[PDB]
């Protein structure tokens, strides 16, 4: 019952940050090396894009209206209407070659994100130069740790009481205690370590029984994993390698988008993945999902 299909041909270099919008049914994301944020609205099948001046790594949805990204290192507000971009906060001032990547809003609010030195090549990069921070409502930032190589999937159990969180190349899936009135973490712990042939954890999303699904950049598959017990429970293949993050949207949250890149591919891995780039949609998994929390500054 379960059914993977291609759901927009559009062939962007690096598709990441899908985020379900429920009001207008349409999928937000990003194409982080062209410079743009994408709305596309599934019912019209038409895509908008907003271009920007640097790489933009992540979208959310913004609870005051329109949208707050992560573009270069800069959070930033963006109005859909006039396309008009304004720095909220400024991160990483220090670093000559940063940016941000993955970045998600927790349940109180926070728009967490990461940065990571900019790569020469996938995975091609000077080491644990990116922390993780958070922009608080009131437009403060946050700054939890350092050392990253590069900050991915992140998400939150349904309890509020535990953040995860994947460094890529820690090859892991980590947990902290978290406090959901201070937006405060602590007690990091490995809750998942990744097998040789799922390679490197990219994305990640929570599903309504609590369970995360990881993007495998270079593993053409999602995977499930159950935190508790640091078991995998399911494995869902693709028709590409390079599948970068993962959300659930559509009606009641029961279906799963996914992103992946067709940057790094060689000319014989274009003719082998002739729908890298573009995004896909997965359904008949058997679980929902949940939906995402809105930036509250
Ligand atoms: O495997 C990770 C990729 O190399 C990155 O460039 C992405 O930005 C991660 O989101
Ligand atoms: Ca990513």
């Amino acid at each position: 019952s379960i059914k993977v299909e291609c759901v927009l041909r559009e062939n962007y270099r690096c598709g990441e940050s899908p985020v379900w919008e429920e009001a207008s049914q349409s999928l937000l994301f990003v194409d982080i090396p062209s410079k743009i944020i994408c709305r596309w609205d599934t019912v019209s099948n038409q895509v908008q894009r907003v271009a920007v001046d640097a790489p933009v790594s992540s979208v959310a949805l913004r609870q005051l209206g329109g949208y707050v990204a992560t573009i270069g290192t800069k959070f930033c507000a963006l109005n859909w209407e006039n396309q008009s971009v304004f720095v909220l906060a400024m991160v990483d001032e220090d670093k000559k070659n940063n940016r941000f990547n993955d970045g998600k809003v927790d349940p109180a609010g926070r728009y967490f994100a990461g940065t990571m030195a900019e790569e020469t090549a996938p995975a091609v990069l000077e080491r644990h130069q990116g922390s993780l921070y958070s922009l608080f409502p009131d437009h403060s930032v946050k700054k939890y740790f350092d050392q990253v190589d590069i900050s991915n999937g992140l998400d939150w159990s349904l309890d509020h009481k535990i953040f995860y969180y994947i460094d890529s190349l820690s090859y892991t899936v980590d947990a902290f205690d978290y406090d959901l009135q201070t937006g405060q973490i602590s007690n990091r712990r490995i809750v998942y370590k990744m097998e040789k042939d799922e390679q490197i954890p990219d994305g990640m999303c929570i599903d309504a029984e609590g369970k995360l699904w990881v993007a495998c950049y270079n593993g053409g598959r999602v995977i499930r994993l159950d935190p508790e017990t640091g078991k995998r429970l399911q494995t869902v293949k693709l028709p590409v390698d390079k599948t970068t993050s993962c959300c659930f949207g559509g009606k009641d949250y029961s279906e799963m988008y996914v992103t992946c890149a067709r940057d790094g591919l060689n000319a014989e891995g274009l003719l082998r993945q002739p729908d890298a780039g573009n995004i896909f949609k997965i359904t008949g998994l058997g679980v929902k999902g949940i939906a995402p929390y809105s930036y509250a500054g």
